Parts: C-alpha cells; sequence; structure tokens
C-alpha cells in the first residue's frame, strides 16, 4: 500500500 | 495498491 | 504500508 | 495449505 | 491448497 | 498451515 | 478447508 | 482449517 | 485451526 | 465444518 | 468447526 | 472449535 | 471483499 | 475485508 | 479487516 | 480494496 | 485496504 | 489498512 521496491538482490560477479 | 517496483534482480556477470 | 526498500543484498565478488 | 495471499517471492540461484 | 491470491513470484536460475 | 499473508521472501544461493 | 497430505518436501534455492 | 500432514521437510538455501 | 503433523524439519542456510 | 444444528425452528404467531 | 447447537429455537408471539 | 451450546432459545412476547 | 461468505441468517418478525 | 465471514445471526422482533 | 468473522449475534426486541 | 461510503445507517430489531 | 466512511450510525435493539 | 471515519455513533439496547 503506497510502497516502493527499488531492488532486492544486486548480485555482481 | 498504489505501489511501484523498479527492479528485483540486477545480476551482472 | 508507506515503506521503502532500497536494497537487500549487495554481493560484489 | 501451502498457499499465499498478497506475498512476494524472489528466489535466485 | 497450493494456491495463490495476489502474489508475485520471481524465480531465477 | 505453511501459508503466508503479505510477506516478502528473498532466498539466494 | 479440509486437507490431507502424506509427505511434503519444500526445497528452495 | 483442518489439516493433516504425515511428514514435512523445509530446506532453504 | 486444527493441525496435525507427524514430523517437522526446518533447515535454513 | 463437521458441525451440527439439532433443529432450526423459528415460529411466529 | 466440530461444534454443535443442541436446538436453535426462536419463537415470537 | 469442539464447543457446544446446549440450547439457543430466544423468545419474545 | 464486502460479501457475506459462509454465514447463516435467521431473521424473524 | 468489510465482510461477514462464518457468522451466525439470529434476529427476532 | 473491518469484518465480522466467526461471530454469533443473538438480537431480540 | 479502495472503498468509499458516504454514510452507513444500520438498524437491527 | 484504503477505506473511507463519512459517518456510521448503528442502532441495535 | 488506511481507514478514515468521520463519526461513529453506536447505540445498543
Amino acid at each position: 500500500v503506497q510502497s516502493k521496491i527499488g531492488s532486492l538482490d544486486n548480485i555482481t560477479h
């Protein structure tokens, strides 16, 4: 409800 | 409800 | 509810 | 049983 | 049983 | 039983 | 809800 | 909710 | 909620 | 669920 | 759930 | 849940 | 949502 | 949500 | 939420 | 759910 | 749930 | 839940 997600996982090899 | 998703996974090899 | 997530995991090899 | 309501799953391997 | 209502699944391999 | 309501799961391996 | 399960295995990666 | 389960294994990585 | 489980194993990594 | 009502009797004069 | 009501009786005169 | 009501009786004159 | 689900109504006048 | 779920109503006048 | 869940109402006048 | 109600009058006899 | 109600009057006899 | 109510009057006889 009126929320945001930018990123959950940022997996950089 | 009135929410946003920008990105979940950003997997860069 | 009116919350934000910037990032959960930042896994840099 | 083994159900979901309003959930978010981000499964990565 | 083994059902979903209003969910988001992001499964990556 | 073994259910979810409004949850977020981020499982990484 | 009436449910019967003989055996349940949840494996997540 | 009435539930019956013989055996339950949850393995998470 | 009425529940019956014979054996329950939760393994988390 | 697995319930009983011995008699549902509503009389108005 | 597995309950009883011996008699549901509502009389109005 | 596994409960009883011996008699539900409401009379109005 | 905004419904009458699994209910019993006994209205007398 | 905003519902009547699994309820019994016995209204007399 | 804002509901009547698993309730019994016995209203007489 | 995005509900709007102007006015709700409920009388039970 | 995003509910709005102007005024709620409830009378029970 | 994001609820708004202007005024709630409740009378029980």
